[PDB]
RNA sequence: UCCUUGUUUUGCGCAAGGUGAGAUUUUGGGCAACAGCAGGUCUGUGAUGCUCCUCAAUGUUCUGGGCGACACGCGCACUACAA
């Protein structure tokens, strides 16, 4: 299961770029509009080669990538995408639930913060806080 | 300036009134001595002493991605919006 505007996969899979970017929210249609001219030349192509491959019963091959200034499509759903926060390759696969989206959003680039007790100069008034 | 010849010592001026566009540093600024602080700035400059680094660089990198005064229990400064 999945709906997208209702739509199951193989509806999605069988739209034309005309017809798809007319289904999809206001930034997506900007952007691609805006862009032409390939601007996602090799990130594409990397996925389709290594989904193909597949024998299936499980995922493709993972591919490795810096951008994420790139939409998610139908086409490539399905596919293991690494995406880089600036120190790590972060492991995401795409669901149906991701197209209309970007892939930056899937891949967090900080750590939580949780703390671990407030010091000196923490509190105006001054005991010189024992031992944190 | 003028007058009150008030006040004041004849002096330096002062108070009230008059004249007038304007009445007392007319009103508001800019400038500003002598002696200093071991205040700030080497993130302003082909302003710099001595040191550090130099081809797998601390250089250049307008290269790809992240971070920056932004990340979140909490204290404080200034601002804005209200009852």
């Amino acid at each position: 299961k999945f709906t997208y505007r209702g739509l199951e996969i193989d509806p999605l899979l069988a739209l034309s770029e005309e017809e798809f970017k007319t289904l999809v929210h206001a930034r997506a249609r900007r952007h691609m509009n805006r862009h032409a001219n390939r601007r996602a030349p090799v990130l594409l192509k990397r996925l389709r080669e290594a989904k193909k491959d597949v024998k299936a019963g499980e995922k493709p091959r993972a591919v490795k990538t810096h951008l994420r200034d790139v939409v998610i499509t139908p086409e490539m759903v399905g596919s293991v995408v690494g995406i880089y926060n600036g120190r790590q390759f972060n492991a995401v696969e795409i669901k149906g639930e991701m197209i209309g989206h970007y892939l930056g959003e899937f891949s967090m680039t900080y750590k939580p913060v949780i703390h671990g007790r407030p010091g000196v100069g923490a509190t105006h008034s001054s005991r010189f806080i024992p031992l944190k």
